[PDB]
């Protein structure tokens, strides 16, 4: 939850 990727997602 800040913009992440197809795995490390947030």
């Amino acid at each position: 939850x800040x913009f992440x990727n197809q795995y490390v997602a947030l």
